[PDB]
């Protein structure tokens, strides 16, 4: 009765929350979705013919970041409207908490894939409002079950922030978070903000952190505390920290995964 199972690529993927695909599409035993365009089909027959003749081999819109094969496409909800709402339809299957899918105009969608010979092959995305009256640098952001916890997560919060950085804007993803949204953004956070208190030296107040990294101040100072590395004095937050136990949690198990990283020359982007 609801999509409970998608085939995308080659992959065989079970739901993990209600997604509103057209009735008769539920009744199926399996949706099946293109890879490259995310059409989404009800029988393996219907699939298989499609993917014969479809000519997409990567998302649509700019390819806005490209090194060795790994490549975000900035689209926007307007201009490839078709292609967002099956977006936000396969991405509702795993958020509990998107409640758009149809009204893709006021949102840019960053889509991140992993190319080889065949083409480039979707990990996962986030969408981010035109203009967002809250200063949110993220709306959903969602990685497909197989490539969760590989690296991916840590990638897009950084492009994310990266893109922020370049609007010289602070930002943070709109709330409710995911479980694993929660954890992810905390331990971003927190490395990047380790980094830079072992870099510059140095005495770096919080309202510099959030200039040079973009965090928010109230996503720097929750992190901080987490860390115990702030004093309170006087109604005011203050950075406390030795060099020390910066170098102690920043060789923590937490941190020891090669991650891929976001090299900011090989992003091509200014304020939309
Ligand atoms: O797949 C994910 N998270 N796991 S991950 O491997 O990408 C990751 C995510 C954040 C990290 C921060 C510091 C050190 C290593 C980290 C590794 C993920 C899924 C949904 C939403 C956000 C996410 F980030
Ligand atoms: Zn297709």
């Amino acid at each position: 009765k609801y999509v409970d199972k998608i085939h995308i690529g080659n992959y065989e993927i079970d739901a993990w929350y209600f997604s509103p695909f057209p009735e008769d599409y539920g009744k199926q035993p399996k949706l099946w979705l293109c890879e490259y365009c995310l059409k989404y089909m009800k029988y393996e027959k219907s699939y298989r013919f499609h993917l014969g003749q479809c000519q997409w081999r990567q998302p649509p819109g700019k390819e806005i970041y490209r090194k060795s094969n790994i490549s975000v496409h900035e689209v926007d909800g307007k201009d490839h409207k078709i292609y967002c709402q099956n977006l936000c339809l396969l991405a509702k299957l795993f958020l509990d908490h998107k409640t758009l899918y149809f009204d893709v105009e006021p949102f840019v969608f960053y889509i991140l894939t992993e190319v080889d010979r065949q083409g480039a092959h979707i990990v996962g995305y986030f969408s981010k409002e035109k203009e967002s009256p809250d200063g949110n640098n993220v709306s959903c952001i969602m990685i497909l079950p197989p490539y969760q916890r590989r690296g991916y997560g840590r990638f897009l919060i950084a492009f994310s922030y990266e893109l922020s950085k370049l609007e010289s804007t602070v930002g943070s993803p709109e709330k409710p978070l995911s479980d694993l949204g929660k954890l992810s953004y905390r331990s971003y956070w927190s490395w990047v903000l380790l980094e830079n208190l072992r870099d510059f030296r140095g005495t770096l107040s919080i309202k510099d952190l959030s200039q040079m990294t973009s965090i928010t101040q109230n996503d720097i100072i929750s992190t901080l505390q987490s860390l115990n590395m702030v004093k309170y004095w006087k109604g005011q937050h203050v950075i406390c920290v030795t060099p020390k136990l910066v170098e102690e949690h920043l060789k923590s198990a937490q941190y020891k995964k090669p991650p891929i990283t976001v090299d900011s020359v090989c992003l091509k982007w200014a304020p939309p």
